[PDB]
DNA sequence: TCATATCACCTGCGTTTCCGTTAAACTATCGGTTGCGGCCATATCTACCAGAAAGCACCGTTTCCC
């Protein structure tokens, strides 16, 4: 409960109000790659933040490789104004993160068959071609993978808080499985999503 | 470089289920052609009928007879 998890990756998307030529886009960006002979859209990796990014002819895109809830918003913003710039209107509107990857680490090694037999009802555990078993979180809905050496990884969520509590309220299970700190201080230290999000320029006037 | 989880996608392959196709035995009329019979025309035979010249009966004035 003291190792606090660490996002790993944002995901991220983005409407443009409207449509436009995804072949005139791809003209200026001072990086991309395209290729109707594999797929039909534009991957464009930016410097700061290290966000790599992709954008669709029907007015949409998406953003991926985000470390924070300011970079999805701010790299978002960014490709919308380098879209601005060239001959497309590009109202940046529909703001959404669809999924978040975080992780940590307990420090002791955990007993997935164990794992497996007593919450089956949630847990699933395969023959091992892979050695990562998953559970299935129902409320709040978090997935989560566990590995035998104590590192834990958690998808699925939206929302900062509940990465924290899904972690919080698997503990005291990995702590079960023991043989021969626990204090969280708090259920969510840090500042909420909305007063990291509010430091970036809301208002899509302020390009 | 293979072995899991999760999301945007959109475009693509070629899949996967009830309907459509070529053509069946058995089905429901309905048509090109078959044979079978009414109305109406004709020359002849007939039923129902009246009219004439002639019958014939009811009747009583006559007169001969009770």
């Amino acid at each position: 409960s003291g190792i606090v998890p660490t996002l790993q990756n944002i995901v991220a998307t983005v409407t443009l109000g409207c449509r436009l030529d995804l072949k005139t886009v791809a003209l200026h960006a001072r990086n991309a790659e395209y290729n109707p002979k594999r797929f039909a859209a534009v991957i464009m990796r930016i410097r700061e933040p290290k966000t790599t990014a992709l954008i669709f002819a029907s007015g949409k895109m998406v953003v991926t490789g985000a470390k924070s809830e300011d970079d999805s918003k701010l790299a978002s913003r960014k490709y919308a104004r380098i879209i601005q710039k060239i001959g497309f209107a590009a109202k940046f509107t529909d703001f959404k993160i669809q999924n978040i990857v975080g992780s940590c680490d307990v420090k002791f090694p955990i007993r997935l068959e164990g794992l497996a037999f007593s919450h089956g009802t949630f847990s699933s555990y395969e023959p091992e071609l892979f050695p990562g078993l998953i559970y299935r979180m129902v409320k709040p809905k978090i997935v989560l993978l566990i590995f035998v050496s104590g590192k834990i990884v958690l998808t699925g969520a939206k929302q900062r808080e509940e990465i924290y509590q899904a972690f919080e309220a698997i503990y005291p299970v990995l702590s079960e499985f023991r043989k021969m700190s626990g204090s969280p201080r708090n259920l969510h230290l840090l500042p909420t999503t909305d007063t990291y999000l509010s430091k970036v320029s809301d208002d899509p006037d302020n390009l």
